């Protein structure tokens, strides 16, 4: 059991959850990889992870070995033994989409983990089907800015059939045009998805945030490409509340964040479509969404605007753009009444998230290079916590894109 | 071999130098332990280590196989097998501080490494040599603010004599004086050895920026208490380009980080005595030294001073008012004319010292969670770039507190 040690307080606990992981990661002693951001890359072995998915689920009910438990282990062992697969029970399914997100080291967000609204899209057929159980998810999620926590399930991979997929990495992207000059105009983290969407015929606009299309794909099909209904499309168009050309910039950004290429795995089952949404923490638009160098790059223009000396490093002018940037995020989102989290606040749960699942199930697995922020690191207290990192099921993975 | 993204410009590499690490860390499989402070904690195991860094010398002279290699190899033996021990050339001892600098992963100022003067101790044989050897080192290194890097390395560890041991962590340090009531008054990072100060005779000061006198230990003799010379230790008083009252703040720093408690492995011997001594990254003094909440934890001083609202997080206030501190810090120095260099400069270089090592060895140990600053960290090149945390040898390692 590890022993890990906040340094601010001074204060050990051990972890002894970290001794159930089960999956390996890409660490030795040899070497530590941490660092990466992809650790990287059949009846029996799918029964051994649905039989402990169901030791896990009738054990948080307190129905550890009764009556109920053993005849929905019998019930599992009958559907493979008859279909190759098996269906989990609608209670089932929701408390193994929580226990995913419960379990997700990267996630500071984790202290609302027991809150997630579950939107049962299993029966789903047809690409206008997925279409209209993710333009329900956007409306409950949205909330008219008062944005709520939620999960659509659609139906888990089985032999022989194709799958569903979401190709865009979320429900809300902007666009990337790649340009004779070589550069970008708009998002270059998505120039893939958009030349995508392009290729399946949409008609690109010319703006720096342009709302992509939706490429959903059915099983054994091309993806078809959907539009999103605009007023579905909850915007932040971004200002300053003492620079008053700021908003002269013209940056906005999007209420909804919704992840739509991850892999739920409960229980051996696997869904490749399984969009989550939550809200967002104001340094992931206004610090890495805004000014890392691969994507909207706005750094030194705002410093130019701020007219602070850019031919030094040591003027600091890039801390002080930056935390400018951010009050402009956080500004905008409150007087838009739409959910935004400070860093400081999210760590500040993140820590009392911690401190409950050390009482829960003795730890926590956490993935300090993502549980810091990226700015202001030391300035808030999970910088001074060490963190132990490990995989458990039910969980949230990456999937090769489907092209 | 384990690759390794560069994700802000798409490039990828192969740390083929991990595959040689010797000694093992904290992480399996099951748990990445890599955010822990402290990861770790007979004659033919020392000529395994002595044959492969004598190895290591030979390769960086470009003159592996030749007659000189072969000889110095079986000389080591002969030694090892007629006294259990050996004796590094001073050309080794040489090469050797240089490779711990150059392999100690934590350090982002690396690119410097091949630029260090060392000076030879090993025939040091009192506390009172090694206060001139310590002063020595100071002037050398100080250099009336242009600041050079230099370690002095003493007599190794040997059987039945006891170590070389500066009890202090660095040789400059500034006193803690713990309070009846759990507060502190100067820096509680310093509080332990400021009590072994007094009750080893030192007459206390009642100010926040008391220099503390060094404990230094000879072989088998109690710590004997040295006053460092006032003429010798360099400070900057901390005063802001633009913010005036910030100078009646009364803050002040050293100019010299000169850590002294670590110790050196070079080729299977030991050296606990061994300080070094370069220049600081002002990351160190603006964020962690003066706003960490368990430091002088000045940063709500500060906040309110410059009129920010303090009552809510989303003001950002802590993440404005450390960014000042850090501009204070810098402009302070470069006044002084003291050697310093911000975290922007720092971590640029650093990127560069990781290409000049892939060439040369095919690799680089590093510390992603160390290397990445403590404010602004995604505004630096090293957050967007993958590392591989492992132990080559020569080291400088932790080592316990000799009390
Ligand atoms: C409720 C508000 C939430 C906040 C403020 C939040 C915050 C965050 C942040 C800042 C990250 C780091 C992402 C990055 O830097 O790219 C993250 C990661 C993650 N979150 Fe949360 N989150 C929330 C809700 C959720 C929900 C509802 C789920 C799923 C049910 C979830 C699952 C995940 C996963 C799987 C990751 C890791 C993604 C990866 O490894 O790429 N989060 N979260
Ligand atoms: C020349 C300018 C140098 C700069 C700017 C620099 C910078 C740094 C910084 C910022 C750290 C992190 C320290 C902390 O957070 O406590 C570090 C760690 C370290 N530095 Fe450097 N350094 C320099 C020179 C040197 C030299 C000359 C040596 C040894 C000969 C050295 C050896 C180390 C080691 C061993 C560590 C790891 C300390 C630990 O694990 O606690 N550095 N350095
Ligand atoms: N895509 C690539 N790299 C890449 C890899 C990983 C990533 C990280 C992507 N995390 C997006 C994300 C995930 C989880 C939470 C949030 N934020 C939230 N607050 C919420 C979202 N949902 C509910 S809350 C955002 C980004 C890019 C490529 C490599 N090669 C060609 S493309
Ligand atoms: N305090 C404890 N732990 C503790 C453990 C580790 C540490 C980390 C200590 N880094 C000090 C340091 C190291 C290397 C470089 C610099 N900076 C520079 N720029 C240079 C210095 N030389 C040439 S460059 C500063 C600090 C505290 C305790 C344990 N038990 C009771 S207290
Ligand atoms: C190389 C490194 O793992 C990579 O840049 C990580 C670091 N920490 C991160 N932290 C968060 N929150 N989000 C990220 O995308 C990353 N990227
Ligand atoms: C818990 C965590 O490892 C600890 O706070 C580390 C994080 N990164 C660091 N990085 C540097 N450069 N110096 C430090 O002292 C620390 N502290
Ligand atoms: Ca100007
Ligand atoms: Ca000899
Ligand atoms: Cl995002
Ligand atoms: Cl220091
Ligand atoms: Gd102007
Ligand atoms: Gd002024
Ligand atoms: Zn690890």
């Amino acid at each position: 059991f590890p022993r890990v040690k906040n340094w601010e307080v001074g204060s050990i606990t051990y972890d002894t959850l970290s001794a159930q992981a089960q999956q390996d990661g890409p660490c030795t002693p040899r070497r530590c990889l941490g660092s990466l951001v992809f650790p990287r890359k059949a009846p029996e072995q799918l029964l051994s992870q649905a039989r402990d998915f169901i030791n896990q689920y009738y054990s948080s009910i307190k129905r550890s070995g009764s009556q109920a438990h053993e005849q929905r282990l019998q019930e599992v062992e009958a559907e493979v033994a008859a279909t190759g697969t098996y269906q989990l029970r609608e209670s089932e399914l929701v408390f193994g989409a929580k226990q995913a997100w419960r379990n997700a080291p990267r996630c500071v967000g984790r202290i609302q983990w027991g809150k997630l609204q579950v939107f049962d899209a299993r029966d789903c057929r047809s690409a206008q089907e997925m279409f209209t159980y993710i333009c329900n998810h956007i409306k409950y999620a949205t909330n008219r800015g008062n944005l709520r926590s939620a999960i659509t399930v659609f139906p888990q991979r089985c032999p022989g059939r194709g799958d569903f997929r979401i190709w865009n990495s979320q429900l809300v992207r902007y666009a990337g045009y790649r340009q004779q000059d070589g550069s970008v105009r708009g998002d270059p983290a998505n120039v893939e998805i958009t030349e995508l969407c392009i290729q399946h015929g949409w008609t690109p606009g010319n703006g720096r945030f342009d709302v992509l299309p939706l490429l959903l794909q059915a099983p054994d099909e091309p993806p078809e490409l959907f539009l999103l209904p605009p007023e579905l499309v909850l915007e932040v168009p971004l200002e300053h509340p003492t620079l008053e050309w700021f908003a002269a910039l013209g940056l906005r950004w999007y209420a909804l964040p919704a992840v739509s290429n991850m892999l739920l795995e409960i229980g051996g089952l696997e869904f490749p479509a399984a969009p989550f949404s939550g809200w967002y923490m104001s340094t992931e638009i206004g610090t890495r969404n805004l000014c890392d160098p691969h994507r909207y790059n706005i750094l030194e223009d705002v410093a130019v605007c701020m007219d602070l000396d850019t031919r030094t490093t040591s003027s600091l002018w890039k801390d002080k753009a930056a935390v400018e940037i951010n009050v402009a995020v956080l500004h905008s989102y409150q007087l838009a009444k739409v959910t935004i989290v400070d860093h400081h606040a999210a760590t500040a749960s993140f820590m009392k998230h911690l401190e409950n699942e050390q009482k829960a199930r003795g730890g926590c697995p956490a993935d300090w290079a993502w549980i810091v922020p990226p700015i202001s690191g030391s300035l808030t207290p999970v910088f001074h916590q060490e963190m132990v990192n490990y995989f458990l099921s039910p969980a949230f993975r990456y999937q090769p894109d489907p092209w």
